[PDB]
């Protein structure tokens, strides 16, 4: 029993951290089979990031001018080359310690670990989620950039996520590792402002599931509610709507506890109608949306 | 910016999980140099655990009853004894992926990262801290006795906690590596209750300061308080009694913000007396006290 918000164990990624440096200090980048992957603003200077031209600022750099360190120990790049808001180094060493993995691109509502790094050094780890407005609420401090988010099945990490950019508003936008930015952002030094940070619906709703398992059963209540019911609620507090599509992926949740999706909905209108009146849910005074239904199965259920 | 609540890296630790079995299904082990650490409570069959006497119980047990594998690699145990509440079964083989490690006892308030393991396979990461009652808030099904829970300090892993223990209420108790209880707790199926679950009053100023750092500031008010006068209210509010000892472990952050700890123990005593009126800190509606000062740093800092 007990629920916690987890990360994957990341050794299978820091396996893969290097330090990449090109002229103007250092950023993470992520070593797999004899490709570098980084965010290619490493190239830019202090007068670059208001309005860079990165085809432009790479035509001065050499495979040369790009320093690629995997713990105390050089790699050579061979070639160099950018791939939307990424740049692509060849090293002549495939990385001994590349795992089985994949380059996703996840869809909003979908939760992966960040694996922060500095100077290609893991710092910690911790759980994210793709928010509604393809912001992700990290942690990340300069030299943090290239840290990388991604999920595990069993044996296989699949990334997600490449850290660029801080908002103004301390929220955090990046990319996919082909380089195309989650969202309407880009790396540049502008005004960029989120849209509504919408709470994830499902995932509110799958967490309810996991309270129930453990225990935290305060908030049930004895209504029911129809998906375009809950839906005028859900506009009413910036709730993405409910779908079937929804209520299907909750229904394995469902089977195991016996109580209803609709009838779960009625229970999280009552809490966003009345509040939690003082009351806690799993160690939370607020409603918790970066817990997919596959995480609170995962975790149920012990999955390794 | 931005502040989560991050584990340690978990490769060091997931080089050191192992499978141990001795007749009664699994749970896991540490395997440091050539020695498996793992809870007694190993060698119980479903008539032990009410009244187990584990000096006789581990008498009909020899080492080529206890079946330990890394991966898909057996090894061989030459010897076994009994420390406290743990097992250390020599094998014949070192660990070739010991890290530098120690272990340590941690003192109520400390966090530390526990890998919540099945079947010596890592499931995920999370942070945890050692409760004033001795208890841990952690995430354990059946299977996951014997996940560790560590801190690092750049290269050596500080090893304090090993699971073991389910109250009916939920929560956790386990050893340190000598295999010693925290706390009043027993490896027996008995009446067991926690004491009262008080809040880690230096934890919780500590992410004070680091919503202040990371421009969560709505809370700061005019006043201040003294030791004697915020120690009455936390008394009320079955928080630790804050201490000249804690003030000073918190110089550092108020040195950094130019917030005297006894301002922000003022914004804290209203924050108690007030309740947060619907609003949010760090992304919480609740006084998060699982972030020590040195973790507050840490990760205010960037440090790998
Ligand atoms: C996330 C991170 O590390 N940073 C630091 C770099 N910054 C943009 C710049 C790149 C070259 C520079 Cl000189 S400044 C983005 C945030
Ligand atoms: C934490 C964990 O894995 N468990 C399962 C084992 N249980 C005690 C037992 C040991 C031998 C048995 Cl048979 S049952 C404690 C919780």
């Amino acid at each position: 029993s007990g629920f916690r918000k987890m990360a994957f164990p990341s050794g299978k990624v820091e396996g893969c951290m290097v330090q990449v440096t090109c002229g103007t200090t250092t950023l993470n980048g992520l070593w797999l089979d004899d490709v570098v992957y980084c965010p290619r603003h490493v190239i830019c200077t202090s007068e670059d990031m208001l309005n860079p031209n990165y085809e432009d600022l790479l035509i001065r750099k050499s495979n040369h001018n790009f320093l690629v360190q995997a713990g105390n120990v050089q790699l050579r790049v061979i070639g160099h080359s950018m791939q939307n808001c990424v740049l692509k180094l060849k090293v002549d060493t495939a990385n001994p310690k590349t795992p089985k993995y994949k380059f996703v691109r996840i869809q909003p509502g979908q939760t992966f670990s960040v694996l922060a790094c500095y100077n290609g050094s893991p710092s910690g780890v911790y759980q994210c989620a793709m928010r509604p407005n393809f912001t992700i609420k990290g942690s990340f401090l300069n030299g943090s950039c290239g840290s990388v988010g991604f999920n595990i099945d069993y044996d296989c990490v699949s990334f997600c996520y490449m850290h660029h950019m801080e908002l103004p508003t301390g929220v955090h936008a990046g990319t996919d590792l082909e380089g195309n930015f989650y969202g309407p952002f880009v790396d540049r030094q502008t005004a960029q402002a989120a849209g509504t940070d919408t709470t994830i619906t499902v995932n509110v709703l799958a967490w309810l599931y996991a309270a129930v398992i453990n225990g935290d059963r305060w908030f049930l209540n004895r209504f029911t509610t129809t998906l375009n019911d809950f839906n005028l609620v859900a506009m009413k507090y910036n709730y993405e709507p409910l779908t079937q599509d929804h209520v299907d992926i909750l229904g394995p949740l469902s089977a195991q506890t016996g109580i209803a999706v609709l009838d779960m909905c009625a229970s999280l209108k009552e809490l966003l109608q009345n509040g939690m009146n003082g009351r806690t849910i799993l160690g939370s005074a607020l409603l918790e949306d970066e817990f997919t239904p596959f995480d609170v199965v995962r975790q149920c259920s012990g999955v390794t």
